[PDB]
């Protein structure tokens, strides 16, 4: 039944009405009832009626406390990205650098051309990314899909322990320029993410279906045996770039999609994704959860080589939503096998 929905595991695109848009978790359950999650990634175009902010005309004074310069080393589709933190910088300061001749977007016809230039010039002329900036650009009154307060069960982490995890249960802003990249990865604890492109040039995405996620990991371990030896989940470092041609060459299924300003992207549990920004832009994102995520959370394979990595206690989720398995899980005997095709329980409504 779930297997017969989106059997291609293709990236789907949704155009909700304004009435459908009002209840966030309900629409996530809906697009899962249509098999969107099998792709790992889905686009959701909100009604023209909607806007999270009246104008972006005041933000040139907003500070980017830790701009990152992205050095990239590699060849023939395989790359490792190193981060060089620059000194703090305002948005107007950043836009100036980004729109300057040295860093601006090259001219091109179709997207496949800009794509080709991206993978051709990835290692040259290191751009700067205004990444992981704590904040939101939603006006305080917007209630539909407000990244600052989605009200999903991920809120249970803060409710129970008081713990905030920047960018995970709090929002991050991302100021991009041409050729700034996000490496191949899943979310922390294999959560969902929501990404909103407030303004600027597009952001292109690659996705690998969760049901093929393990195939991508085997390939990545093969190409980076050193990194694999020293960490059980090195892709969570978010340093590893792999071109779509390399994926084709080794039979990994994937899809691609380009995100325009004013569009949402949803990534799903264990959905590997990567991509790049076309030019100057601004994006807001955070993580969230559904009842389906819990099993993913229990089984997420985490980065083993840093003490500073994101680790969420699953205990309170298992107690509340899987009480009959708590004794078993806590005794390490819960061998529930995940079916990636199944939609989340809430989609019964
Ligand atoms: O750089 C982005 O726009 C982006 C896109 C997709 N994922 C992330 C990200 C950063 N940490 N977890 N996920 C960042
Ligand atoms: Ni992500
Ligand atoms: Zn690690």
């Amino acid at each position: 039944e779930s297997e017969t929905l989106n059997p291609s595991a293709r990236i789907m695109t949704f155009y909700p009405t304004m009435e459908e848009f009002r209840n966030f978790s309900r629409y996530i359950a809906y697009i899962e009832s249509q098999g969107a999650h099998r792709a790992g990634l889905a686009k959701v175009v909100p009604p023209k009626e909607w806007k999270p902010r009246a104008s972006y005309d005041d933000i040139d004074d907003l500070v980017i406390p830790a701009p990152i310069q992205q050095l990239v080393t590699g060849q023939s589709g395989l790359f490792t990205q190193y981060n060089i933190q620059k000194k703090a910088m305002t948005v107007r300061e950043f836009r100036k650098i980004a729109n300057s001749d040295k860093y601006c977007t090259p001219r091109y016809s179709e997207f496949e051309e800009l794509e080709r230039k991206y993978w051709k010039n990835l290692t040259f002329n290191p751009p700067i990314y205004g990444a992981d900036v704590n904040g939101t650009l939603y006006e305080k009154h917007v209630d539909e899909w407000n990244i600052g307060r989605l009200r999903t069960i991920l809120d249970l982490v803060e409710k129970e322990s008081g713990i905030t995890i920047e960018g995970v249960n709090t929002p991050y802003l991302y100021f991009g320029m041409w050729k700034t990249s996000f490496a191949w990865h899943t979310e922390d604890m294999d959560l969902y993410s929501i990404n909103y492109l407030h303004f600027g040039e597009p952001k292109s995405w690659y996705s690998v279906p969760p049901e093929h996620g393990k195939r991508l990991e085997r390939l990545a371990k093969g190409f980076f045996p050193g990194s694999a030896q020293s960490c059980e989940a090195f892709l969570r470092h978010k340093m590893t770039l792999i071109s779509p041609l390399m994926l084709k060459k080794y039979g990994i299924p994937f899809d691609k999609v380009t995100q325009e300003a004013g569009e949402f992207m949803i990534t799903f549990p264990y959905g590997y994704h990567a991509g790049f920004n076309h030019g100057f832009n601004c994006a807001e994102s955070t993580n969230f959860a559904t009842r389906r995520w819990i099993e993913y959370g229990k089984q997420a394979v985490l980065c083993s080589c840093r003490k500073d990595m994101v680790k969420i206690s699953m205990d309170v989720f298992v107690r509340k939503f899987q009480p009959e398995r708590y004794k078993l899980w806590k005794a390490g005997k819960d061998n529930t096998v995940i079916d990636h095709t199944l939609p989340t329980p809430e989609a019964a409504e």
